[PDB]
């Protein structure tokens, strides 16, 4: 019922940690909408510049924000991306940074067929905790949380914890 106020959630962390697997499952089991920012920019061609080095077009951050702004004002969206400093702070009610042990994350990305230089850049992003610090610099510390994401059983505990959070938030914000 388009009579209920619904929350917005950010899922962030290094490529490989489990963001899209977790977001699709939360969407199926809550009725909220999951948007993968990478897939959105491909579908709507939201790019400015090309990367010869990595062989890929470069994300246009301001056109991403314009494209999503009205949907975000209406509520009930889960957003997934490997960055977060350029999103409006007002968009999110809670932020989760997914974390994966370096040994486990290395094997996930190798099987996806990343080359040597791509492997190294992402493994260093995780061991230096880059996305965790970006989140704490951009949102209030009490709404930012780290989630372990190394095995099926952790995926299952994350789904259960976030589904319960969503049910309690809806009760508190529809008196
Ligand atoms: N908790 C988990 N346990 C084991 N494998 C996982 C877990 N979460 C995700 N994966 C797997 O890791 C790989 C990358 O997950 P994905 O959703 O594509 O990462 P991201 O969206 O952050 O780049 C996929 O093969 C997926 O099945």
């Amino acid at each position: 019922r388009g009579s209920m106020l619904l929350p917005n959630i950010l899922l962030t962390g290094t490529p490989g940690v489990g963001k899209t697997t977790l977001g699709k499952e939360l969407a199926s089991k809550s009725g909220l909408k999951y948007i993968n920012v990478g897939d959105l920019a491909r579908e709507e061609q939201l790019y400015d510049g090309y990367d010869e080095e990595y062989d890929c077009p470069i994300l246009d951050e301001d056109r991403v924000v314009d494209e999503l702004d009205n949907q975000m004002r209406e509520g009930g969206v889960i957003v997934g991306y490997h960055g977060c400093d350029f999103f409006p702070e007002r968009w999110f009610h809670i932020v989760f940074v997914l974390r994966t042990d370096t040994n486990v994350l290395y094997e996930r990305l190798e099987t996806r067929g990343y080359n040597e230089k791509k492997l190294t850049d992402n493994i260093q992003c995780e061991i230096f905790q880059v996305l965790y610090e970006e989140a704490t610099a951009s949102y209030k510390e009490e709404i930012v949380h780290q989630l372990p994401s190394n095995k099926p059983e952790e995926l299952e505990n994350n789904v259960d914890q976030i589904l319960k959070w969503i049910e309690q938030w809806i009760k508190d914000h529809n008196s």
